[PDB]
RNA sequence: UUCAAGGGCGGGGAGCCAUGUGGACACGACCCGAAUCCGGACGAUCUACGCAUGGACAAGAUGAAGCGUGCCGAAAGGCACGUGGAAGUCUGUUAGAGUUGGUGUCCUACAAUACCCUCUCGUGAUCUAUGUGUAGGGGUGAAAGGCCCAUCGAGUCCGGCAACAGCUGGUUCCAAUCGAAACAUGUCGAAGCAUGACCUCCGCCGAGGUAGUCUGUGAGGUAGAGCGACCGAUUGGU
RNA sequence: UGAGGCGCCCAAAAUGAUCGGGACUCAAAUCCACCACCGAGACCUGUCCGUACCACUCAUACUGGUAAUCGAGUAGAUUGGCGCUCUAAUUGGAUGGAAGUAGGGGUGAAAACUCCUAUGGACCGAUUAGUGACGAAAAUCCUGGCCAUAGUAGCAGCGAUAGUCGGGUGAGAACCCCGACGGCCUAAUGGAUAAGGGUUCCUCAGCACUGCUGAUCAGCUGAGGGUUAGCCGGUCCUAAGUCAUACCGCAACUCGACUAUGACGAAAUGGGAAACGGGUUAAUAUUCCCGUGCCACUAUGCAGUGAAAGUUGACGCCCUGGGGUCGAUCACGCUGGGCAUCGCCCAGUCGAACCGUCCAACUCCGUGGAAGCCGUAAUGGCAGGAAGCGGACGAACGGCGGCAUAGGGAAACGUGAUUCAACCUGGGGCCCAUGAAAAGACGAGCAUAGUGUCCGUACCGAGAACCGACACAGGUGUCCAUGGCGGCGAAAGCCAAGGCCUGUCGGGAGCAACCAACGUUAGGGAAUUCGGCAAGUUAGUCCCGUACCUUCGGAAGAAGGGAUGCCUGCUCCGGAACGGAGCAGGUCGCAGUGACUCGGAAGCUCGGACUGUCUAGUAACAACAUAGGUGACCGCAAAUCCGCAAGGACUCGUACGGUCACUGAAUCCUGCCCAGUGCAGGUAUCUGAACACCUCGUACAAGAGGACGAAGGACCUGUCAACGGCGGGGGUCUUAAGGUAGCGUAGUACCUUGCCGCAUCAGUAGCGGCUUGCAUGAAUGGAUUAACCAGAGCUUCACUGUCCCAACGUUGGGCCCGGUGAACUGUACAUUCCAGUGCGGAGUCUGGAGACACCCAGGGGGAAGCGAAGACCCUAUGGAGCUUUACUGCAGGCUGUCGCUGAGGACUCUCACUCCGGGAGGAGGACACCGAUAGCCGGGCAGUUUGACUGGGGCGGUACGCGCUCGAAAAGAUAUCGAGCGCGCCCUAUGGCUAUCUCAGCCGGGGACCCGGCGAAGAGUGCAAGAGCAAAAGAUAGCUUGACAGUGUUCUUCCCAACGAGGAACGCUGACGCGAAAGCGUGGUCUAGCGAACCAAUUAGCCUGCUUGAUGCGGGCAAUUGAUGACAGAAAAGCUACCCUAGGGAUAACAGAGUCGUCACUCGCAAGAGCACAUAUCGACCGAGUGGCUUGCUACCUCGAUGUCGGUUCCCUCCAUCCUGCCCGUGCAGAAGCGGGCAAGGGUGAGGUUGUUCGCCUAUUAAAGGAGGUCGUGAGCUGGGUUUAGACCGUCGUGAGACAGGUCGGCUGCUAUCUACUGGGUGUGUAGGUGUCUGACAAGAACGACCGUAUAGUACGAGAGGAACUACGGUUGGUGGCCACUGGUGUACCGGUUGUUCGAGAGAGCACGUGCCGGGUAGCCA
């Protein structure tokens, strides 16, 4: 047959790429020699085309002007701080060690200095539960308990834009406009609506998948489609 | 080979080379004939989808939120009027896009997809110019196996290549002699082969042969007939 | 009363009857005899030829002889010869004329040889031996040329119908030019341009080419000429993105991703230093000239120390205010023009860049001090300080002044206003969407001077300059969107400016038929049709008014009702409009949205929620998408995906993410099943590879075995919004459950037109109810649903030429004429018709009939017409796409092991290595990554296979290897999917031998046993069938292992007649058994019970392995065992309607043909009933037939195609007669019937459901018959159904996909050569003329039928009821003709009237070939 859509994706052609040239900034925690002295002032609040969420423009003491992953509650004029000795207020960034347990956090680093990897989408947040000299236990938005180096930096507060998912798109056109700002091919044709040559579920006198939808983890690309290594399906039980 | 016996193969000197010619096998193999498969290249001037930068949409209708005023109310708010001008909203041959019916005209066309009337959309998932990206078992696809330059259930060009076929077509001067088989055995075999039958030509052998009839010595259970001769059918009566 | 001969009845078919025809009757028939003739290539006979043989011979050279016993022939075998090229030897010809060609003479059976004459003008042979790109009628053969076709089609069709009269030039003028008149184009047919073209531009000279005709013209031909830039573009910048170098990869590169660097990337249409006005050429022009202005750089000078922060460049979508120019319009004046019943109408009234100046909006400052005011179109603003007042900053392509006694104008060379494109500047709203960048500019003064190079520049820009082969009705971007009237309008219609008469052939006929577009049609009004297809109706605006339903938005312009012009005078809103809304009065028409523009409406059902997408080119839909619902995977060093690698997309992303799937808005809901399959988790035990390890083996090694055991599997569990399932039976079984809410004859229901109801005269339709559902059902989503829809079905009102039933007219063709000028097609012949025959579908054969030739027009009956090597079907050891638990492999994932890899069955560490960090350092860590290998998964991908037989193929079957009886025709052989039926073993005895013995069955005496008797065989002998057997081949007893080893002969397998395995018969050699012995035993009494090579194992001995010896382990001779049943041996599944090729009428579907079981009809006999009575009527059984309409069979004809069903239209026919005429019988009173005979003249109609044929139903009727003509009729129509590609449902399948199931959508080519006929001409024959006739023959349905009245309330009859002859009147169908009458048309004509233009008036053009409306003569018509 022919390569399935999931395979056309990997080639990285225009249709599947994100409109990167249209994006604003790569949100990452600033690098501080040490001391924490680094502070800056919020100069403006902008829309982030790559996240459909707000982002904050900050002017730092040493002249640096960078966009920041903005938590909820940050406004023009506010003074944000980044460092070990940073105050403990929303919008500030400091290592999980210096953060008091029980505080909501966002843009958490996977490993100290990577600039932030977890909890960055609209309205989400991580939960610093346990401390230690060796391990900082954080509960990610998926609900997982993650063990992180207490040296991993994070930002106090929940990400701005919460509740975005509460409103329905209502019409195809609205999805369209959002999809145009992401690295995604849309709309989506169902596999069962295709021909056998184009998809493992394609073909037939009526529409239905050929075999069962749960596919093995070991299935090769071109065949791994449907419910991937599903531990279970449906809702019952 | 073999206790043994019995079998197999060979044996009393003709070959080698040359020239012409009959035939076989490999090769293009008497000639043409088609759908393939594979390799390397050339194409996104068409078209699909994405991206960059530009452009386009008479006029009218309906009248969302918001806001105002007035009246009612303790408040909550409610009601009326106005304002406001939303919408993959309506009408619309504005421009522009599309293409339902006529199964009209055309059908050696004006045209290898045209003409006319009718019809759908026309502020949006909109239409469009130019630039730009994705390339062949690969793209692209709101998915019709659609589209990738009149080419698509795997583009185009050249090459492999004089592809192969048991299948169709064709195979060019005169005469004399003989003269079939359309059957049997085997076959992935029944549109084909091989081996026999049968046709023909050459060399050898050297006296019988037997298509006809008669007679003699033998073989035979079909026609017919019959079954108180088997067998099995098949009537009635004392 | 028996028999015979000939005939008769029985006896019906489709274009025109037949015995071949004519025609024949004491025969030209038939039967019995007879006589004479005709008549082949046979037979006889003369001569010759060939072939074979004989004599002679070297001879196959002669000569003679023989053939009664020689003379046909496809495929094929054999043999002699003719012709072509060039070579060689030998030898000739030719300018006193070679070859070739044309015509002609001679020879040879012939291939072919040769001569003569003409032409030709230089080469040409013969013999012998060679040579070979050596011989054509054919291949839908190749190339070239040519005829018919044909002076034919086209040069008409398009909403752009375009010309005409004079004149100019010229050899020549319908189309080249001038004038007038008449028209066409208005977002274009005008103006400016991008791309693209490339000289097409201008001039002169031309017409052989091109130009749909002609041409003096030209985009043609030839020759010259033409494009001028500091301030228009390029150039410069950067965009998506591209390239180059470096690095790395790769076997390698012209290959490849990342990361650096550098460069490239925008001519209309991104950003951007600077130009305006006039003038000029045949052709350029912000480029040249004149005038004026401006920018940048550099130099000089003065000023200036400032100078880089910031601003700008620089930005989305929607609504909106203000500023404001051009344009347009209004008022008034001036200048010029037009008109001439008024006094109107038209044009103009000008003047740049630039320099200077002015400034609304926004923002801000001071003052002020609002507690309710301020302000807007709207939102809004304020004690955090409103209004007012004063001030800073601050706009136009705008105002104003200069520029300008510049320029331009014949002249005047204006002033105000409104609405205001451009341009400027604000306010508001929206985003799960956030709307470039860089160069550059500003910031940052002035004088003077110098410099400003390089590339582009013509023209077209399209119904002739571009792409489409063309001067192609197609395609192709931007700007002018502000010309007038009109009106909502960038709409229509009309008209300016500007352009054009080149969407480039004309002339003629009242101009016929027929065709394309189209107008109008009385009365009826969907009767048409699959279906209202097509056409029509409605229509603009205002007022009134508006149902069910609903997601409260909508439905809605629902529906329905009314109004609408002009003129006179006014009112209101507003600053006003040349803006809008009203009032009163007058008044005309058939009609006031008067043309134009401009909805028909309502209801029920199905589907998909909606806008959107799609098969470029037959499908626009119910299919795809969608929001919404849901499940799955993943914490980012992730999940998913691309790459061989280096690397990469997702990702400037991070679970409110994004990947992978299913369902498909809302509403109410979404039951039961985990057995199978899938996925996932767990797992004592079982299974589970390689390395390392242990044992055996080998001086080593191969190899055998063990221990350990990863993933995986077994096993257990979870999971269905995972694949999917939800029955039979009874008051459980398969296999887990056993169909819940719902819905239901469904787009799913076979039976089926289900039943009931609604509706209609009538309704296979539609809707509602019922519903046992062939075979409904819950995210394979169920039900339901407002809104929406070029989606499917149905109903109503309205409408109407769809129909009854057609007519007239309009325009373009058609027809005739000038000019231009193809194609298709062609074996030949061809004036055919009716029959027959033939490979069964003939212009050509046969018999007849008809037929004088040529030509014009026509509609297409035939040439199984032309077009296409059939798409259907089968066949091929064909192809391809697709599928899967087909075969075999290959990626990829998981997992063990080895290397990298290090220190001290579980553990720590750090040093490689990996990741994070700028670094310091942090995390991880001998793991991971990578390299190698092993096991598991693995249609993700590749290559292939998937057999044959067969009354086509498939399904079924196996007649695919064997044995018997019959078929089988008394030797042998013999077919079918022929009839009956068996074998793929079983047996250590059920083998072998010997001894003893005789069986079934019946009878008699004491179904066991005992005795006797009869008893040739019916018993028994393993198993089919047939055969054999009695002191045995059977039974009993005993003994024995010959069911032995080796090797042959022969037959069979395979008749004849080659062929293996296998089988059998009969020997021998050896060894045995039994018997006194002869002898028997080569398994079972005989015919079924069977298997190659390669490989392995096994048996006994021997041969052999590369210089050699020893050991190990191999190779071989003979043979046994292991299976290929498709059985003389491949290792092997499907779909294709997305399909493709080779072929086949070797083979199916359709038509034909044969048959006639089936079907239709008839006859013989006549049981029977019919109150009695076979035969008024009905009529069984059985028997004999006819037809060729149904069905089936067959496979003859066509697969290089004979176009399907149904319908329609138009023609002919048959009779087995439905009506009509004439008759017979009656269970015939009459009337009304029933049945029958003759008979085919005429008639046999209209409708409702259905694609239907058929059939059901309704009302009429004299009756509403059946059948043939290729199931008549697609070069006639239609296209509803069957049967392409799209899709849905049900069922089946793991799946692709399928269905003798349903459903929505889904194309109709061609210019007529021949023939045929309808009509029209020209000739010839009869044999100069006029007029009038004749009539061989030919055609007709020219007439068919019904109702009514008198007869008559009569005959008949109890009555009820109720005829006839004849004479009349009328109707219907058909037929021919005609137009006084009625009616239609009537783009002759006359009137009314809307819009616009000619100034008004008058009078006119256009509005599609009449603007519309009203009337309508002639003619033509019903
Ligand atoms: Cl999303
Ligand atoms: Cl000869
Ligand atoms: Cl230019
Ligand atoms: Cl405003
Ligand atoms: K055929
Ligand atoms: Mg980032
Ligand atoms: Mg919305
Ligand atoms: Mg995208
Ligand atoms: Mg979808
Ligand atoms: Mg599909
Ligand atoms: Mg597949
Ligand atoms: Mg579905
Ligand atoms: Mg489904
Ligand atoms: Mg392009
Ligand atoms: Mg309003
Ligand atoms: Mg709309
Ligand atoms: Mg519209
Ligand atoms: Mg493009
Ligand atoms: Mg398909
Ligand atoms: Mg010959
Ligand atoms: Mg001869
Ligand atoms: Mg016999
Ligand atoms: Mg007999
Ligand atoms: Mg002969
Ligand atoms: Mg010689
Ligand atoms: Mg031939
Ligand atoms: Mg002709
Ligand atoms: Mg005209
Ligand atoms: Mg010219
Ligand atoms: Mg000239
Ligand atoms: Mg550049
Ligand atoms: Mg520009
Ligand atoms: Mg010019
Ligand atoms: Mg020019
Ligand atoms: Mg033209
Ligand atoms: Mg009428
Ligand atoms: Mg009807
Ligand atoms: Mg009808
Ligand atoms: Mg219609
Ligand atoms: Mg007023
Ligand atoms: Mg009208
Ligand atoms: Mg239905
Ligand atoms: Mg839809
Ligand atoms: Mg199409
Ligand atoms: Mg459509
Ligand atoms: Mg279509
Ligand atoms: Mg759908
Ligand atoms: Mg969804
Ligand atoms: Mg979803
Ligand atoms: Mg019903
Ligand atoms: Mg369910
Ligand atoms: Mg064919
Ligand atoms: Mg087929
Ligand atoms: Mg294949
Ligand atoms: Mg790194
Ligand atoms: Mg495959
Ligand atoms: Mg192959
Ligand atoms: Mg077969
Ligand atoms: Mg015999
Ligand atoms: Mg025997
Ligand atoms: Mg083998
Ligand atoms: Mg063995
Ligand atoms: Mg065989
Ligand atoms: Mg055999
Ligand atoms: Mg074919
Ligand atoms: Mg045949
Ligand atoms: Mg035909
Ligand atoms: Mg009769
Ligand atoms: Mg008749
Ligand atoms: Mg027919
Ligand atoms: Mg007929
Ligand atoms: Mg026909
Ligand atoms: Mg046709
Ligand atoms: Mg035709
Ligand atoms: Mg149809
Ligand atoms: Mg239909
Ligand atoms: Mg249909
Ligand atoms: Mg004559
Ligand atoms: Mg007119
Ligand atoms: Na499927
Ligand atoms: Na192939
Ligand atoms: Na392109
Ligand atoms: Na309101
Ligand atoms: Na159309
Ligand atoms: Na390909
Ligand atoms: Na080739
Ligand atoms: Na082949
Ligand atoms: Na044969
Ligand atoms: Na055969
Ligand atoms: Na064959
Ligand atoms: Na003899
Ligand atoms: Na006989
Ligand atoms: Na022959
Ligand atoms: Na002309
Ligand atoms: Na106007
Ligand atoms: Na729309
Ligand atoms: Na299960
Ligand atoms: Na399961
Ligand atoms: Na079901
Ligand atoms: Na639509
Ligand atoms: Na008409
Ligand atoms: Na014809
Ligand atoms: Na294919
Ligand atoms: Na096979
Ligand atoms: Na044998
Ligand atoms: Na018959
Ligand atoms: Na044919
Ligand atoms: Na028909
Ligand atoms: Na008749
Ligand atoms: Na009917
Ligand atoms: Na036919
Ligand atoms: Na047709
Ligand atoms: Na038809």
């Amino acid at each position: 047959g022919r390569r399935i859509q999931g395979q056309r994706r990997g080639r990285g052609t225009s249709t599947f790429r994100a409109p990167s040239h249209r994006y604003k900034a790569d949100l990452e925690h600033r690098k501080v020699e040490d001391g924490d002295v680094i502070a800056g002032t919020v100069v403006d609040i902008e829309h982030d085309p790559a996240r459909s969420a707000p982002v904050a423009a900050v002017e730092f003491e040493d002249g640096d002007r960078r966009l920041i992953l903005a938590p909820e509650g940050v406004g023009v004029g506010d003074e944000l701080q980044v460092g070990v000795d940073a105050e403990i207020a929303p919008g500030n960034t400091l290592p999980l060690a210096e953060i008091p347990e029980g505080v909501p956090v966002c843009n958490v680093e996977s490993s100290p200095g990577d600039g932030g990897k977890f909890a960055r989408a609209s309205g989400v947040n991580a939960q610093l539960l346990t401390h230690d000299r060796n391990v900082a236990v954080v509960k990610l938005p998926s609900g997982e308990m993650k063990r992180l180096d207490p040296q991993c930096r994070a930002t106090i507060g929940v990400v701005g834009g919460g509740g975005r998912t509460d409103k329905p798109f209502v019409k195809a056109g609205n999805k369209h406009h959002k999809m145009k700002a992401r690295g995604t091919k849309w709309p989506n044709v169902r596999g069962v609506a295709m021909n056998a040559v184009d998809h493992p579920f394609g073909g037939g006198g009526r529409q239905h998948p050929g075999k069962p939808k749960s596919i093995s983890r070991n299935a090769p690309p071109g065949r791994k489609v449907g419910d991937i290594a599903s531990k279970r399906t449906g809702r019952g039980g």
